[PDB]
């Protein structure tokens, strides 16, 4: 598990 | 449609 980052604009660890 | 990127380390339109 660790940080995760999205971009879709939207833009946020499992 | 729209560009999507991800980051999780690791780093990639839908």
């Amino acid at each position: 598990a660790s940080v995760q980052i999205v971009y879709k604009a939207e833009f946020x660890y499992k």
